[PDB]
């Protein structure tokens, strides 16, 4: 049966890792990683996470199954984190959260729910987006279309081409919005633009799906949800899929959630049971550890405190490196204005380099970036900053 | 879009739980659970698990992502656990394991890989079987067909009708075999019968898919795999989906594996990359905690030692209760021979009770069973043994 199964293409993001590890050159740099990396070059376990993991070690009495929607205050706490604490959505009981294996697992869970319980046939995702988006939606048997977004010339969001491609895009189509720290461009709508997209979204009849994977990495935990919150103000129905893998350093524990808001209570409950049904045939019920650690930190004011500073330090380290990258570049001879690097959010940026410049940097130097020119600013440390910039300058 | 979404039916297994919790009667009993329960009535955390969870608390330096296939020695260790240590399958490098979110996550992962990379259109499952089987295969777009298995008259495996229904069942159809502790009947093929099914399996051209959820709960960790191992002797290709949820008491950490054995190395590698691709669009990579605990136990001869005794105790507790349930029944005045309860394995048995006897038990008494008459023997304690049997005897 398996005789004539063909190989499957290497993942754009994942496969570069092997190439790196395995190239075993000297002062080599990996900017193709999708993970935060501190000044030393490692991805530690947040102190507050470690603290919550001792608390659970001492206090857990059973490892019995969670419900299909997981841990209730994990639920609550992400609802308030997304929609703010006094949200009508929460008071009116219009949203329901299911604990999922990561943000990817929430995307997929949203995908089978829509694919089997609704008339959606198509999901619009930006050009560019995170590659694994086309795949979770195609594996559910949904057509993924692309709207415009980024300007390769001006290094920006060109809103005009974005809104124009989102014309027609028929009523009852799913439009996917990255809520902040757009992977890969790091370019995000302004609060005027989000408001426009919200207004246009109810006029046109689209179903928005926020992919929220980096809350807290742009300008702060509440400011990063203004977007989601402008849309939630004007819609009846909405779907949010978030991941605690970046802001909690909880990557391999698979933590995320798929929130459903519906027009009213009765409906979010009718619709969430069919969401439960999808989970029940996908992985049955969610992994407890990481979401226990996430709910213990967010509910204890001391641990939440520490965590917020840990998030804050991660956010400012990345802001430090965006600044120092355009400066160290300007200094070493950079031929081009790279100041757009500072306008952008979260960990990633399109450096504005050619597929052939990117291979120049891998083959001749140690610099490893994704062939799209995406560089992860988290991998730059004040230590590798000068060699790296010298390599980028040598290929410009 | 969600306005006119319909309710989704209550799960056969899960929905009874609520009915119980919420009935708030006195000395009520719940045998409709699907989790082990010790003498006191609770589902503890195995000591060896807890020991391994401290070890990781101290030693984990990062929570960075796992590969898509998860932890290598988690992989290796389940390969030797399934196929024994000197297996040719292992030595020839014909098997590949991917760490999944539970046994259900391995079933579903098998289902999408087969559905999208193969010619399978159909998976044969026993009558009866675990209800969530029809659904993980149906959610991947596969036809599930049922073969015969159990004799309601004689409380056994009638092999003749099982083999006759598995006739025709076209070449390249997937057949699902429960490796031991057949849920719900507890009836399992003898090693002469497994050898028959193995022989007939290569004559006919079926693709066997073993669901292995309870290894070690029948007669012992290797004896429970002779079956799988007789089929693995004679096949080129085979798929095993196993779960560490019952034998490690690691239910809510989602621990399980999807092993793929192909005719040779190169094909298991070609095929496994498409299995990796299946995962990569489902939940992206697996939850580290529970399978770190299972790799650390199984690799440390001291902790593995303790763990094996803990499994042995759970096994003998269940064997104790099967004996004492038919005894206490004979003594309390049981009108019927229930000796067959002792022939069966692992936590479940069909008590041989009517839907209307099972509702007498719930409505009148505190006894809660699944409407199929499935009772979970782990839910019986020497303490509730007499009131329970008194109720069963009252409805006989
Ligand atoms: C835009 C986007 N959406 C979802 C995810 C998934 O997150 P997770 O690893 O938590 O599944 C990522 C992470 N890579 C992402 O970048
Ligand atoms: C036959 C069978 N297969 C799979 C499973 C599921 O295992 P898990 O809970 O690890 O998904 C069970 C028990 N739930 C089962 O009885
Ligand atoms: O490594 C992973 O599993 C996903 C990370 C990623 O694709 C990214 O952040 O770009
Ligand atoms: O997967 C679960 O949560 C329950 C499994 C079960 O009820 C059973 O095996 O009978």
């Amino acid at each position: 049966m398996f005789e004539n199964i063909t190989a499957a293409p290497a993942d754009p993001i994942l496969g570069l890792a092997d190439l790196f590890r395995a190239d075993e050159r000297p002062g080599k740099i990996n900017l193709g990683i999708g993970v935060y990396k501190d000044e030393t070059g490692k991805t530690p376990v947040l102190t507050s996470v470690k603290k919550a993991e001792q608390y659970l070690l001492e206090n857990e009495t059973t490892k019995n199954y969670l419900g299909i929607d997981g841990i209730p205050e994990f639920g609550r706490c992400t609802q308030e984190l997304l929609f703010g604490k006094g949200s009508a959505l929460i008071n009116d009981k219009r949203a329901r959260t299911a604990q999922t294996p990561g943000g990817t697992g929430a995307l997929r869970v949203a995908a089978d729910f829509l694919a089997k319980n609704t008339s959606v046939k198509r999901v619009w995702v930006s050009n560019p987006s995170w590659p694994n988006h086309k795949s979770v939606f195609n594996s559910a048997g949904l057509e993924v279309r692309e709207y415009a977004y980024y300007d390769a010339e001006n290094h920006t969001l060109d809103f005009d081409a974005l809104i124009n491609s989102l014309n027609e895009a028929q009523a009852g189509d799913v439009v996917l919005f990255h809520g902040c720290c757009h992977n890969p461009t790091g370019i995000d709508p302004t609060l005027e633009q989000w408001q426009t997209l919200a207004q246009l979204s109810v006029e046109k009849g689209w179903l928005p799906l926020f992919d929220f994977a980096y809350q807290g990495f742009a300008r702060g935990l509440e400011e990063d949800a203004e977007g989601l919150r402008a849309f939630a103000a004007m819609h009846k129905e909405l779907i949010v899929a978030s991941s605690y893998s970046h802001n909690f350093g909880l990557y391999n524990e698979r933590v995320g959630a798929c929130t459903l808001v519906a027009a009213d209570s009765e409906t979010v409950d009718r619709a969430f049971s069919q969401m439960k049904a999808a989970i029940r045939a996908n992985y049955s019920n969610p992994p407890a550890h990481g979401a226990s650690v996430v709910a213990t930190i967010l509910s204890n004011d001391a641990l939440r405190a520490i965590w917020e500073q840990e998030l804050t330090d991660m956010r400012q380290r990345i802001q430090r490196m965006r600044q120092l990258f355009v400066n160290t570049l300007q200094e070493k001879g950079a031929n081009r204005d790279f100041s757009f690097i500072i306008k952008q959010n979260g960990m990633f940026s399109f450096s504005g380099l050619t597929k052939e410049q990117v291979l120049r940097l891998r083959e001749e130097f140690g610099v490893y970036a994704v062939a799209s020119g995406r560089v992860n600013v988290a991998g730059m440390t004040p230590d590798n900053m000068a060699p790296l910039c010298e390599a980028i300058v040598a290929v410009l």
